[PDB]
This record gives C-alpha cells, sequence and structure tokens, in this order.
C-alpha cells in the first residue's frame, strides 16, 4: 500500500514503516497486527528495544491467518554496539531472528557506529556515567554481518546514525563485500539533513528518517524542547489539506524519497499515519517546511560523545 524506494539491490523498501522503539510489551503485538491490517508492510525493530518477540508473534499470526505473505513484508532490525565482536554479531543476530520468528531479515543495520564494551550491560558505563568503548569496531562488525548475507539470512545490510565520514570509511574498507542500502538517521523539519541526504543519495544509499514526529515520548523530553506536532506553521499546512500535523510530517519525507518510520501503539494513529498517499504538499509547502531546520536532535546520545566514532561531531 505504501509506495517503495528502490534499494541498490533492486529490492523494494516500503516508504512508510512502523517504528517499535518504546512500544511496550503487551501493546506492541497488537500495534503490529493493526498496522499489518492497515497495509503497513515495513516494520522497524531492534534488539535493544527488547520487544522483538512480541513483534514476531504478530507477524507469525498474521501470516498464518493469510492476512499477509512473508515476501510482502519488509522487516528491519539492528545490531547493538555491545555486540561488534565476531561471535557476538552472530549470537545477537540469531537472538533477533529467533525472537522475530523469521527465517531471514530484509535489512540488518549497524545501530550506532561507536562500539560499546561487550558484556551483560546494554549501556556500559564507568563510575562517572561515561560510556565505555569496546574492542571491536563497526568495520569488524560489518565483516561478520556480510557473512549473514552470503548465507541468505539477511537480504541487505545498512547503517544507522552514520555521518558521511563513517559511510566513507565503510565504502573504502578493503575487501568490502556488501554496501549499505540505507542510513537510518533522525530526520524531520527541525533537522532536515540536507547535506547527509545529498551525500547518501549520491552514493546510491537510501535514507530512513527516524523520530519523524519529534519523538514526543522520548524519556528526556523537556517542556521547552521544540515540538513538531504542536508547531502552528505545520498545523496550518495540515489544515489546508484537511490532514493532521503527523500526516504532513510523514508526507514530508515521502516527497524527498526518504523512507519514514513513525511509531505508534495507538490503533487510530497507526491507521492515521499511513493515510499519506492521498495528498501532496505543494512545492511552496515543501520549501516552507524545509526552511524550519533548526539543527535540533531529539536523539543525541551525548553520553557517548567521547568515543572515537561518535557520529554527531561531524558537520554531516
Ligand atoms: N536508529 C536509531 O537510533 C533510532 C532512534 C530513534 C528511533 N528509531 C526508530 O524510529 C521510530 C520512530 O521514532 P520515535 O519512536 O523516536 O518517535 P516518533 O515516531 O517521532 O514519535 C512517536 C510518538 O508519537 C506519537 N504519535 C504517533 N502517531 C501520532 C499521531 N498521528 N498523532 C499524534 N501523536 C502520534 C506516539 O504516541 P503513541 O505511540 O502513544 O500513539 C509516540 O509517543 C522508532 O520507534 C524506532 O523504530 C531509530
Ligand atoms: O530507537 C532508538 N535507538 C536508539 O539507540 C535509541 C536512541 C537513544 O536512546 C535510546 C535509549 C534506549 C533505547 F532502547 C533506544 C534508544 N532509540
Amino acid at each position: 500500500m505504501a509506495t517503495f524506494v528502490e534499494l541498490s539491490t533492486k529490492a523494494k523498501m516500503p516508504i512508510v514503516g512502523l517504528g517499535t522503539w518504546k512500544s511496550p510489551l503487551g501493546k506492541v503485538k497488537e500495534a503490529v497486527k493493526v498496522a499489518i491490517d492497515a497495509g503497513y508492510r515495513h516494520i522497524d525493530c531492534a534488539y535493544v528495544y527488547q520487544n522483538e518477540h512480541e513483534v514476531g508473534e504478530a507477524i507469525q499470526e498474521k501470516i498464518q491467518e493469510k492476512a499477509v505473505k512473508r515476501e510482502d513484508l519488509f522487516i528491519v532490525s539492528k545490531l547493538w554496539p555491545t555486540f561488534f565482536e565476531r561471535p557476538l554479531v552472530r549470537k545477537a543476530f540469531e537472538k533477533t531472528l529467533k525472537d522475530l520468528k523469521l527465517s531471514y531479515l530484509d535489512v540488518y543495520l549497524i545501530h550506532w557506529p561507536q562500539g560499546f564494551k561487550s558484556g551483560d550491560d546494554l549501556f556500559p558505563k564507568d563510575d562517572k556515567g561515561n560510556a565505555i568503548g569496546g574492542k571491536a569496531t563497526f568495520l569488524d562488525a560489518w565483516e561478520a554481518m556480510e557473512e549473514l548475507v552470503d548465507e541468505g539470512l539477511v537480504k541487505a545490510l545498512g547503517v544507522s546514525n552514520f555521518s558521511h565520514f563513517q559511510i566513507e570509511k565503510l565504502l573504502n574498507k578493503p575487501g568490502l563485500k556488501y554496501k549499505p542500502v540505507t542510513n537510518q538517521v533522525e530526520c524531520h523539519p527541525y533537522l532536515t539533513q540536507e547535506k547527509l541526504i545529498q551525500y547518501c543519495h549520491s552514493k546510491g544509499i537510501t535514507v530512513t528518517a527516524y523520530s519523524p514526529l519529534g519523538s514526543p515520548d522520548r524519556p528526556w523530553a523537556k517542556p521547552e524542547d521544540p515540538s513538531l506536532l504542536e508547531d502552528p506553521k505545520i498545523k496550518e499546512i495540515a489544515a489546508k489539506h484537511k490532514k493532521t500535523a503527523a500526516q504532513v510530517l510523514i508526507r514530508f519525507h515521502i516527497q524527498r524519497n526518504v523512507i519514514v518510520i513513525p511509531k505508534s501503539v495507538t490503533p487510530a494513529r497507526i491507521v492515521e499515519n499511513i493515510q499519506v498517499f492521498d495528498f501532496k504538499l505543494s512545492d511552496e509547502e515543501m520549501a516552507t517546511i524545509l526552511s524550519f531546520n533548526r539543527n535540533w536532535r531529539a536523539c543525541n546520545l551525548l553520553q557517548s560523545s567521547h568515543l572515537e566514532d561518535y557520529p554527531f561531531n561531524a558537520e554531516y
């Protein structure tokens, strides 16, 4: 039902997907069921979201009830940076694929470029709260991930929260077998990513926009923070088209050929978020929205800003 962005592999990635970060156990299964019924085919998942098993339950049931075929679903997951060491890449992936109850993933992403210390903690810190870096790097991780593609377990690899310098480092890696098909990064009218998007597309790499609604449910939201959903200029453009702000925020990416993955566990909103192929933002409206860029990140991960491959010190 969503249109598709063509990947460098010629696979078709549905341009709208369901986000699952912060979707609680006990709600996410129904959210995915509702989404599939509404015509979503792309679901965005991650090991670190700690809810992939419920996502897997929903997909499995919808497939068995013949609501959807596996071939028409596009499931993305991510390798968390505590798992960059070779045996850990496979073990992390295997837990993800098992939880999701799939025989293959459509895309597996490096979740963040900066490595974290391996062990039991997802967010390893020292006695000052600073992230502890790891031994293996994302280049090491990538090599282990390429094996998954060779074995038919993953159709395509991608990256997330990478700057152009880091994509360069990957594309230049000696013996590189597979190129990233997407870079999943924060993107919305307050962080328009013009240079990064330009760079990615010029390398034949798609962009997946995360937190497109401004992630209002992120734990660290402060009342004074920018709030896209409440932005009167966005709402004004919405009103013109008799749509909601969320729908304009989602449509914005579609018109830049950028994949977008709004999260909701509210059934009415899940449905609302995909009613975005029946209107069109004018050229003037796109330019106005583009002009709202504030270089504001809802997802900064400042706790890890000291690590070698922290991505957000670069200009883009
Ligand atoms: N790669 C990464 O590092 C990374 C980082 C962040 C996010 N992501 C991915 O991107 C997805 C989306 O980003 P996000 O979860 O940060 O936030 P988001 O999708 O920008 O916003 C989610 C919030 O918006 C609300 N909402 C959804 N639809 C709405 C609507 N139509 N009207 C009003 N409110 C609405 C949701 O409430 P309800 O759910 O209560 O309806 C939820 O609180 C994530 O879930 C995750 O899959 C990836
Ligand atoms: O979808 C997300 N991927 C992430 O790395 C992030 C952004 C930064 O904050 C956190 C914290 C916990 C978590 F599970 C996830 C996250 N949200």
